[PDB]
C-alpha cells in the first residue's frame, strides 16, 4: 500500500517507490528528473498502445494524465497488456483510472469517456488540449495519439495544428508485426497531413491481428521519447519505427510540407521561419 | 472474468480473447498459432524483465511458465510494470502467478520460491529444466534468463550447456538506458562464457550506496523484444536474432550474429560445440 508523496525522494529504501528513478540523478543521466511532476500528458486511445504508455508515465511520476477513448473492456483486449478480464465491461478510461490511481496516487487524472470526432466533442477536447495542463488554465505539454484509425489522428492533427500542440502519434500495423512513433510539431517538422503514412513494412467482418509484444515495444519506445523531450537527456526521435519480423529500427525525420493541406499547418510553418530569422 | 477454453478458435466476437491473436493465421503471419499451448517456458527472475515476459507470453497463450525467483515484492520496484502496491511484502513468483493465472486461466503455472544459485536448489532447478516440460518427464521448451547479476546468468549457462537446453539471455544497465537479448543454442551459438559481456555491451553501455537506476520504458522494451524473439523462435515466422541491443539515449538497436568460442571456460559448450560440428559433417 502507498500513501501520497509531496516531493520525490532520493532515499535508497525497499519503501520508496521513486528510489530507482531519482537513482538518474546521481548517475547523471537526467539530472532534474523531478521536473517529471510538472508536466501533464494526454493520451487519446488507451488501447493496447494507450493503456501501457499511460502504466509507463504513472510509474514515473509523471504530474497529470488526461485520458480519452470511447471503447469499453472487452475479453478480446485480454490478449494485449494492462486490461485484466475483471474489468472487461468497464470503460477503458475508466478502468485504467482506478487500476493507474491504485498504481500511484501522486498522479493527477482526468477522463473522458467520448469519440473526439464528432463535433461537440471536438471543441471540449481543444479545450481539455488547451486548459486541461497541470495548472487548468495552461495548456497540456505533449499529446499521444494512440488510436487505431485514419480519422481520429487527422482530427487531433486538425486541433493540434490550429493550437501550435506539440504532440506524438503512435501506429500498429494490421497485422501486428510493425509499428512506429513520430514527432510533430506544429511548422518545425512534418504535421500528420503533410504526407502519406510512413511504413517500415511491406504491404469487412473481420479485426486486425495484435501481439502484446509488438505493443509493448512501440508504448516503451513512445514514453522513452516523450522522458527524452520533456527531460531533456539523450536524443529525441522524430520518427523510430519497429518491424518485428526482420528486428529493425529505422529512424527519420518528416520535413513540413509548404503546400500542406491543412491551413494551419502553413501557417505554423510561416510563424516558424520568421522566429528562426532573429 | 475469463472462462477457460479448450480449443482456441478464429471467432472474431468481443467474448474470445484469443481473436486478435488468431489473426495472424488468416494474416500469412503465423500459420499455426494454435501451437503456442504446446510448448513450457521457464523464466529465472521475475523481476523488471521477467514480470512483463511472463505476462507477455501468459496472453500469447503459452502452454506452461516455469516462474523462478527468491526475492518479494517491494514498493521500490513499483517504478516497474506489472506488480502493484498491494502486493507489497508477496513473493515475486506468488504475485506473478496469482495475478497471471487471473489474466490466463489456460495457462499452467509451476512456481519455484528460491535461490536458484544454491547448490541443493541447482540440482532441483536442473531437474525442473529437463523434466518440467509441458508433459512431465520431458524438458522445457526454453528457458529464459532475466536474472540482475553475472552469478545467476552463469548457472543457468552451466544448466543449459550440460542440458543442450536453449535458453534466451536478457539484461538491463544499472543506468537504465541500455539493454539486450541473446539467444544461446548450445554448441551451435555463443554461450555466456563463449565472450566478455562488457566487450559485447561496448557499443551500447552509457558510461556514469548508490542503487540501480530503472526505468518501465527500457523494461519494456527489453521484454517486448525478448518475447517477441520466443514468438518467432517456437512459432517459426520472421527472424530469429541472435544478438538484440538496445541502446535507450541514442535509439540504436545493433544486431549481432555470434559463434561459439571454441576455447570456451566452459567445458560442455566445447564438447557440444564438437556435437554440432558432427552433426552438421553427418547431416
Ligand atoms: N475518435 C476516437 N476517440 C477516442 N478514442 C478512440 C477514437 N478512435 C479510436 N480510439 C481508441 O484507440 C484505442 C486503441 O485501439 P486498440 O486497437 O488497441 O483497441 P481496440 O480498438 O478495442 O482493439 P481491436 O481493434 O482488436 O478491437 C481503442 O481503445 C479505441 O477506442
Ligand atoms: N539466483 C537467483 N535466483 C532467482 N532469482 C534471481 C536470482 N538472482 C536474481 N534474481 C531475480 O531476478 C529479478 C530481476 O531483477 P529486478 O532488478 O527487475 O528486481 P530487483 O532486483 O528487486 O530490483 P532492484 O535491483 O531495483 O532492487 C529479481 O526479482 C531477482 O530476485
Ligand atoms: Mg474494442
Ligand atoms: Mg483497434
Ligand atoms: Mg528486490
Ligand atoms: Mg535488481
Ligand atoms: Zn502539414
Ligand atoms: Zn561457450
Amino acid at each position: 500500500g502507498r500513501v501520497r508523496i509531496e516531493k520525490m525522494s532520493s532515499e535508497v529504501v525497499d519503501s520508496n517507490p521513486y528510489s530507482r528513478l531519482m537513482a538518474l540523478k546521481r548517475m547523471g543521466i537526467v539530472s532534474d528528473y523531478e521536473k517529471i511532476r510538472t508536466f501533464a500528458v494526454a493520451i487519446v486511445g488507451v488501447g493496447g498502445v494507450g493503456s501501457v504508455t499511460a502504466e509507463m508515465l504513472t510509474r514515473c511520476g509523471i504530474g497529470k494524465l488526461l485520458l480519452f477513448d470511447y471503447d469499453k473492456v472487452e475479453l478480446a483486449n485480454m490478449n494485449r497488456l494492462f486490461f485484466q478480464p475483471h474489468q472487461a465491461g468497464l470503460s477503458k478510461v475508466q478502468a485504467a483510472e482506478h487500476t493507474l490511481r491504485n498504481i500511484n496516487p501522486d498522479v493527477l487524472f482526468e477522463v473522458h469517456n467520448y469519440n473526439i470526432t464528432t463535433v461537440e466533442n471536438f471543441q471540449h477536447f481543444m479545450d481539455r488540449i488547451s486548459n486541461g495542463g497541470l495548472e487548468e488554465g495552461k495548456p497540456v505539454d505533449l499529446v499521444l495519439s494512440c488510436v487505431d484509425n485514419f480519422e481520429a489522428r487527422m482530427t487531433i492533427n486538425t486541433a493540434c495544428n490550429e493550437l501550435g500542440q506539440t504532440w506524438m502519434e503512435s501506429g500498429v500495423s494490421e497485422n501486428a508485426v510493425s509499428g512506429h512513433i513520430q514527432l510533430i510539431i506544429p511548422g518545425e517538422s512534418a504535421c500528420f497531413a503533410c504526407a502519406p503514412p510512413l511504413v517500415v513494412a511491406a504491404n469487412e467482418g473481420v479485426c486486425a491481428a495484435s501481439l502484446p509484444t509488438t505493443m509493448g515495444v512501440v508504448a516503451g519506445i513512445l514514453v522513452q521519447n516523450v522522458l527524452k523531450f520533456l527531460l531533456n537527456f539523450g536524443t529525441v526521435s522524430f520518427y523510430l519505427g519497429y518491424n518485428a519480423m526482420q528486428d529493425f529500427f529505422p529512424t527519420m525525420s518528416m520535413k513540413p510540407n509548404p503546400q500542406c493541406d491543412d491551413r494551419n499547418c502553413r501557417k505554423q510553418q510561416e510563424e516558424y521561419k520568421k522566429k528562426v530569422a532573429a
